[PDB]
């Protein structure tokens, strides 16, 4: 809604960015691992048909595995190449959509995939990680986790790079300055590289398809407030040249995820786009999974 | 609102991509002048500090002042630079901001230069072209004008380029297929290039700054239907790379003009950038330029 208090000026110099955002993060891991108190760290990484990286991003985090990690879980979601067996090969635990959740039959995209990795893991924090990363940094888990474990009253910590990417800054901080201003000071909304403690993701819906991430950070402000997100930096990171087409698509899944968090009535209409004329449509979802805390009972594995 | 009878596909087969989508239009400029029936044309471009440009645009129009178009105006926004003596050295004539409406001090941005020239021109029709093209071809006012002329409940002409543009692509007609889905046949909503009959014209608001383009398409589509908005293939057009910096300014006005014509309530925050950090912040504009039809009586030139 109008919020004429707030000015572009005042958010540029919001308390915000300095104790809830972190440019040099300086934590070592055997602290990280010190401030625990029992608390245990899944990781997860989405992945569908990603066997050139998959291997490689599992292996940046191996190491940390029965230390600072406890899990470390490729979700797979259906790949037909040896996506599975090089996440295998390269020390992760392998789970299908099924197995995490096999009462539900699986929709398509990636925050169904995020949602059933609630169900197959047991942390009481879980960082996602993409498995696309073309090249990652071994230090990504304890930079996620540094807010979470140290600081007082961080739920989610998104992680950012120093280059970030044409749907953000078109697309996602523009409307964020639209619909929830203060969440501007987020350099990042749409990263893949976040984590969140067991109880926030628990309780609040899974936007679908490409929607999960800034659905996430627009549920997580919403509930908790601008101080329960943090942001570190992980580093430079090379803009990976996507097709603006499907950059276009899924700008079309952000916008519908936005409106649906900020009650903007969203057409459902999916996103034409024409290259006579050759035609080329995608769809859009308008449809949450349910917080997983709503399933606990009916679940044949424990929640 | 929520449309869920209409989707992506049976917008991509729209019977309006063929009556009024013009493809090759086949048009004679002396053909179009017999349909002027005591109608005239004023083209207008607007113009900031376009000295590298602007003549070049002048010329390819002026051939057709004093047959097919009646009056060439630049509207001149304050360059400091010699776009106004270029222009008038290529045979445009030129008028400030304040000569055009002398009782009301400038805002600033596009919109204003555009609703302004309103009060310069008596076209039954006006034809927009921008200043900063770097190869205008000369039949674009012909183009432009054919529907208007030939056709039948035809007010707005939309022209557009085979090559476009990441605001449109990720930005416009994302936001269209979620608020105003049919508008999405419109291959480049935000494109300078567009004639209009004077009665329309006169009798919508004007958004300021760069949402004119995008607010002219969506208030005349509410006020008149799609039947009323045509578009004209211009040709090939090279995308002039600009800075993903500026690109986002301009995105956040975009949104801001939609969300004013679709009754979402916009913050009227501004965008901030992060480039420690160095912001960068851009204002935004939620106040139109009424219809020009309201200060007829007042002003010291007839209307
Ligand atoms: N079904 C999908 C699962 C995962 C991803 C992804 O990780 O980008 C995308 C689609
Ligand atoms: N004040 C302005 C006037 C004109 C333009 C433009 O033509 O792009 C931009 C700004
Ligand atoms: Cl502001
Ligand atoms: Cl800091
Ligand atoms: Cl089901
Ligand atoms: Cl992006
Ligand atoms: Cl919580
Ligand atoms: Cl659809
Ligand atoms: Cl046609
Ligand atoms: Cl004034
Ligand atoms: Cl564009
Ligand atoms: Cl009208």
């Amino acid at each position: 809604t109008l919020v004429p208090d707030l000015t572009a000026t005042d958010l540029a110099r919001h308390r915000w960015l300095t104790d809830n955002s972190w440019t040099r993060p300086t934590w070592t891991v055997a602290e990280l691992e010190a401030a625990k108190a029992g608390r245990t760290i899944s990781v997860v990484l989405p992945a569908l048909n990603e066997e050139e990286t998959v291997g490689g991003v599992v292996e940046t985090i191996r190491p940390l595995l029965g230390g600072l990690v406890d899990e470390l879980i490729v979700l797979d979601s259906g790949s037909t190449d040896d996506t599975e067996i090089r996440a295998m090969a390269a020390g992760a635990r392998v789970i299908s959509r099924e197995v995490a959740l096999p009462e539900v039959a699986p929709q398509p995209g990636k925050g169904e995939v995020l949602w059933r990795s609630l169900a197959a893991t047991t942390g009481d924090i879980i960082v996602f990680i993409d498995s696309d990363l073309i090249d990652p940094d071994p230090m990504f888990v304890p930079k996620l986790v540094g807010p979470l474990l140290l600081s007082e009253g961080v739920h989610l910590v998104k992680g950012f790079y120093r280059r970030g990417g044409r749907v953000t800054e078109l697309v996602a901080r523009p409307l964020l300055a639209a619909l929830r201003p203060e969440l501007t000071c987020v350099l990042q909304p749409l990263g893949g590289e976040y984590a969140g403690t067991r109880e926030l993701l628990m309780s609040v819906p899974f936007a679908p398809g490409y929607g999960v991430e800034i659905g996430l950070l627009v549920d997580t402000y919403d509930r908790l407030g601008l101080d329960a997100i943090a942001q570190v930096n992980l580093g430079v990171r090379a803009h990976r040249n996507r097709p603006l087409t499907d950059l276009a698509a899924m700008s079309r899944q952000v916008i519908a995820t936005l409106f649906s968090r900020c009650g903007v009535p969203d057409s459902g209409v999916g996103l034409t786009q024409f290259f006579g004329f050759s035609p080329r449509t995608s769809e859009v979802s308008l449809v949450d999974r349910p917080p997983m805390n709503t399933l606990r009972g009916k679940l044949a594995a424990a929640l």
